[PDB]
């Protein structure tokens, strides 16, 4: 009753991750008052990301503040607003990647406070 | 009232991926009667995976049938059962990766029917 092809779908396909940005940009309030054009989410334990503040210091994109690059590449997702989107209708392409992340850190305790960029 | 650090958490952290395999292995029935020890899920449009049947032919892992390797590397997730797990409680480590996928295809229409392996 279950075809080989359907069973391959059931066992190895999950294209639904495509829905992730639309869901999360909204849930996390980056579509209040404006559609945030780009955003990156990091899928790692908080602690691991926090530790980056004590890894390789580098120059922030704009030359301002103190930035740090992850020793390891990390799982992230880039969300990009579609060209067609107009507030209050915010749709996003979801792009999973493995990349080193660059964060800006400050304060006491010294912790991440901006996502600067990612890198191959 | 929202600290810069909390805002970074809200805008760029999502550590919840670590439970993906536990959820999906269950939802897709690979924890009925047994804990399936390993499994891979592909996060790409179905169509893009189907098109692999028309990309580079290669030898299947066990030398049997017709297998094909993706031109591009694709977003996937490997699930590995933990050594401690015992049916009916199946816990999995979730490992996102970018890899070329190798599928076996057959039939008319010619479509994927087994996940053979992945490759760097
Ligand atoms: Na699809």
């Amino acid at each position: 009753k279950e075809s080989r092809a359907k069973k391959f779908q059931r066992q190895h396909m999950d294209s639904s991750s495509s829905t992730y940005c639309n869901q999360m940009m909204r849930r996390r309030n980056m579509t209040q008052g404006r559609c945030k054009p780009v955003n990156t989410f990091v899928h790692e334990p908080l602690v691991d990301v926090q530790n980056v503040c004590f890894q390789e210091k580098v120059t922030c994109k704009n030359g301002q503040g103190n930035c740090y690059k992850s020793n390891s590449s990390m799982h992230i997702t880039d969300c990009r607003l579609t060209n067609g989107s107009r507030y209050p209708n915010c749709a996003y392409r979801t792009s999973p990647k493995e990349r080193h992340i660059i964060v800006a850190c400050e304060g006491s305790p010294y912790v991440p406070v901006h996502f600067d960029a990612s890198v191959e």
